[PDB]
């Protein structure tokens, strides 16, 4: 089994080459592709890493694992471009190009995610449809976008711990969960019990990194240290970390990447 | 048997009720859903109409025809929101609503049906090719990187920006029946190509920088439109009365 250094190198190289190959040349789209590529290519590929790690846990990395990892990275990349837009937050894609270009590159990166998952080379349509459903629920009104919406609508108010958790679970939690769920599903071998453990793993890790982030900033608006005290936020990170690892303990050596990734993502 | 007014009323109420029902309630998304619904509802619903009409040409309207018509309308609706942005509620909401309407189009197509998943994947592929880097978005990008171009360049822009979704509508409609044959798709492609071009020529004529009337004269351009409309009809007339909706739609898209 790969240690974290090797596993991150392997999966980053793997998803990067695959994205490059699938983003096929198309002359009318030259300008569009330039902007798309500028955004897809830095970043640490956390979501691809989780996807490949989960596939490895329960079976073997497959063509649909590549499609999932790449689709998830495309969704993530699109969300970052649209998030840097002046109307939201604020060299970014709209700085290097313009705002109009960044908007279209984001839109196209979303469509590319679905292109990745519906490639004709796949002969597993029922599984592809399932992965598409997974991505839809994580990325749209049931997930990521609703989280961004909540974040925007909450910027003047001070929200409760429950509201803060709800916001993060949608805004960043859902795609993290889609990563482990889709990875495992893409093997064609995952059992419902394994998927439930991965759910809980992902939930814990997703929240823990947001809590840890607020703790890091500490060294107006709602944060975990303000809601729980610095001590309470630190304890929560430790508890979530322990919970995440406990969910995958019974898998043995195959769980090492997910264990290593827990520490890395959290910090 | 149905006339256009009737077909329009039938399809618009049908796609609107399907959209409303499929956009299921979800409390955390309340604000987002408000924005989406505000965008999803006026409009002529040309793409749904083409989808249902194309399904009727070759077979029976099915639940996948509904998903298709609704998915196409959500793509079109998101594209209008993003098109209206200053760079081209409030601005941040509009961006998110557009993004969510795109995801909702894929929700619609991937929702459980009785149909084979192979067909659902095909429909998704058609929507992808029409909407993304291979179609609509590249059309919009070309339009941006253009503010003096030739007819050929203008044509290319329109074929992507507008033509691709029109073609997707007729292709997805027929495919969604589960009964389309390849030669029928080739005919629908030719129909879409003809009406799409006729629309652009007519769009140059109305208005009276490369244009069709500059090339051919006003009479020459008018003649070409009548010709393209006839070509579009010629692709579908062999289906008899089943071709009525697409026939009426051709008369109507060309104004
Ligand atoms: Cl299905």
């Amino acid at each position: 089994v790969m240690n974290l250094k090797q596993f991150s190198t392997y999966t980053q190289s793997r998803v990067d080459q695959y994205l490059e190959q699938q983003l096929s040349d198309y002359a009318p789209a030259n300008q569009l592709h330039n902007a798309m590529r500028y955004s897809l290519f830095g970043g640490k590929r956390i979501r691809p890493m989780l996807t490949y790690a989960s596939a490895q846990l329960v079976g073997d990395i497959s063509s649909l694992t590549d499609a999932s990892a790449a689709a998830l990275e495309s969704i993530h990349a699109y969300s970052l471009i649209h998030d840097d837009l002046p109307a939201m937050d604020n060299p970014t894609c709209h700085i290097q190009f313009d705002e109009a270009t960044a908007i279209l590159a984001g839109d196209a990166l979303q469509t590319f995610a679905f292109e990745l998952l519906s490639n004709p080379t796949s002969a597993q349509p029922e599984l592809a449809i399932k992965l598409i459903q997974e991505l839809v629920v994580a990325s749209g009104r049931n997930g990521m976008i609703t989280g961004q919406m909540i974040d925007l609508s909450s910027e003047n108010k001070n929200i409760s711990l429950a509201e803060l958790e709800q916001m993060h679970v949608h805004k960043t939690g859902a795609l993290i969960k889609a990563s482990v769920r889709m990875g495992a599903l893409s093997t064609g071998q995952v059992k419902p019990e394994q998927l439930a453990k991965l759910d809980a793993y992902a939930h814990a890790i997703g929240l823990a990194f947001q809590v840890q982030d607020d703790i890091i900033d500490l060294t107006n608006k709602a944060t975990y240290p303000k809601l729980l005290g610095l001590d309470g936020a630190k304890a929560l990170v430790v508890r979530l970390h322990e919970q995440a690892i406990a969910q995958i303990s019974e898998f043995g050596d195959k769980s090492q990447p997910l264990t290593d990734l827990a520490n890395y993502i959290i910090d």
